């Protein structure tokens, strides 16, 4: 009850800060989590053990994998963290509740491979679920963990503001599907440029919602430059791996997952900056200002990249 989480000097100041790395000590990440949760919630959100417990569980359910792994399921839950602190007033106490813990669960049981690889090896996820098909596993995954004994982080809710509350949770873990954002962001785009957006439809809360996760969710882009670029590398290892499995099953894969094409990835970078990354906070930041420092930060690595095509680094 009187339990403050309180961490170093250095993390208390960096972790309010949009670009903060969660840095290499494991053990310190379901600390620096709880503390947000603390903070963002409220000491009062969720019992402390229970909350524990589900978190190790959590922990537990990610694999080790190069980049889909624990450490991701932190990083975009802290960007989750300062798009809500810096926009104290305007989340509901269950958004506040749920949105955390969607980011932490978002990618449960992550295998490292895209829905497109599940399809073409005939994975038995792309027969229960055809589209958004890990998507709608993590949501399941996260619904597994809520019912193990002592993990109900939500029991003390009614009935009604827990089926709220796992409505957020299921819409916020599949709008991290990427192929879902594009039109997601464009409805955003047309809603806000004729005036037509209003916070108090629910149906465009869900779609604001839905940007901020697919923000949180690709926030490597919005880190100081060495976080960037090593962060790049894990991204890489996988898509590679996903490459090589492709050409076991007599299928060329796309250059970004060809090692043999390692040399184009500083253009990739580009096209996607330009494609993804900077529309995505672009569109944040006009809806919620104080995102601003995200589309800064994108925009500061985007000319990184810029400098690496021209042999300056
Ligand atoms: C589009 N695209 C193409 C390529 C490419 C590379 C090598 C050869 C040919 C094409 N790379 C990307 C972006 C990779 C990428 C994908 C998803 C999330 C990301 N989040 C952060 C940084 N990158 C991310
Ligand atoms: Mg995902
Ligand atoms: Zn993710």
């Amino acid at each position: 009850g009187l339990m403050q989480f309180t961490l170093p000097v250095r993390l208390c100041k960096e972790i309010e800060l949009f670009h903060f790395d969660i840095g290499p000590f494991e053990n310190m990440w379901p600390g620096i989590f709880v503390y947000m949760v603390h903070r963002s919630c409220g000491t009062s959100c969720f019992e402390l053990e229970k909350l524990c417990r589900f978190i190790m569980s959590v922990k537990k359910n990610y694999r080790r994998v190069p980049y889909h792994n624990w450490k991701h399921a932190v990083t975009v839950a802290h960007c989750m963290y300062a798009i809500l602190q810096n926009n104290h007033t305007l989340f509901t106490d269950l958004e506040r509740k749920g949105l955390l813990i969607a980011c932490l669960c978002h990618d449960l049981d992550h295998r490292g491979f895209s829905n497109s690889y599940l399809q073409k090896f005939d994975h038995p996820l792309a027969a229960l679920y055809s589209t958004s098909t890990m998507e709608q596993h993590h949501f399941s995954q996260t619904v597994s963990i809520l019912q193990l004994e002592g993990h109900n982080i939500f029991s003390t809710l009614s009935s009604s503001e827990y089926e709220q509350v796992l409505e957020i949770i299921r819409k916020a873990i599949i709008a991290t599907d990427l192929a879902l954002y594009f039109g997601n962001r464009k409805q955003l785009e047309e809603m806000y440029q004729t005036g037509s957006l209003n916070l108090n439809n629910q149906s465009h809360r869900d779609r604001v919602i839905g940007l901020m996760m697919t923000a949180c969710d690709l926030c490597s882009v919005t880190k100081l430059w060495p976080v960037t670029k090593l962060t790049a590398n894990d991204i890489y290892a996988e898509f590679w791996a996903e490459g090589d499995e492709m050409k076991k099953l007599g299928i060329q894969p796309i250059p970004m997952m060809d090692r043999d094409k390692k040399d184009e990835v500083p253009q990739g970078q580009l096209g996607f900056y330009n494609a993804v990354a900077i529309p995505c906070y672009t569109t944040l930041t006009q809806i919620l200002p104080p995102t601003e420092p995200l589309l800064k930060a994108c925009r500061d690595n985007l000319s990184q990249w810029e400098k690496v095509i021209r042999g300056e680094e």
